[PDB]
């Protein structure tokens, strides 16, 4: 019997999926609707290696132009200013939220101000408590999950765009 | 008998682990953790039995500290199963490095803190009762 809602929060939990993959599809459907190179990818140090070299492998393989040994943060400027020097020169662009990220200590105003738009944040291993602390704002809001897509599928999502 | 049991590494109970038992004891269940959390050299199919046994439910917090614990793949394969009592908890792990250890436990859905609060995971697991 205890077994039975199990299977009812099982479903619970599959709907909410269903409706949070709607969502990102959604908003990225009315992002297309509304540049040299595609896309320009932010990171720490520490990511490059690990997730972004994985993600760039898989985009440059369906045909995507990217450049990500430009967009290292050194966590000794503005966001404001790296993201707009990327508008410039891609289409679009990705932030790669993670542990690493928000470990530069980024003044509130900034991340307030990462929220049609062109710019793409990428939720890689946080909890939504721990984007709460940094900004409440940033953590309401959608975005896409490392932990609902896979890398090639994350890339195919973000082909649509162009 | 008690609630929920809550299984985990070392390294989470104080991160998260005590902080989602605090909430579930705010909530009136009578859970236990210290008694559940696993060395790198234990069964992980039987630690779930003596789970399963002095308590209703049983949650699994897969993290990278869980995994870092190179678990048998068919014990990780078998979190999955036949009917099922037990309830994974994916906390700051990534989907693909999920599959490295499981892609049968990858493609399962389960709570994701990513998605959901610690109050609010509280309170959706409390519906259990």
């Amino acid at each position: 019997q205890a077994v039975k809602k199990v299977a009812q929060e099982q479903k619970r939990l599959s709907d909410e999926r269903t409706k949070h993959e709607a969502f990102i599809k959604q908003s990225l459907s009315s992002m297309r609707t509304t540049e040299e190179y595609d896309f320009f990818i932010s990171h720490a140090s520490e990511d490059k290696e690990a997730f972004v070299q994985d993600l760039v492998a898989a985009l440059r393989d369906l045909g995507a132009k990217i450049f990500y040994d430009a967009y290292t943060l050194k966590v000794g400027d503005s966001l404001r200013r790296k993201i707009d020097q990327g508008l410039a020169n891609s289409k679009f662009g990705i932030v790669v939220l993670s542990e690493h990220f928000f470990s530069k200590q980024w003044p509130a105003r900034e991340l307030d101000g990462l929220t049609q738009t062109r710019i793409l944040p990428i939720w890689h291993k946080v909890s939504y408590d721990e984007v709460r602390r940094f900004s409440p704002s940033l953590a309401d809001k959608v975005a896409l999950n490392t932990s609902l897509k896979s890398v090639e599928e994350i890339a195919k999502e973000l082909h649509s765009l162009i």
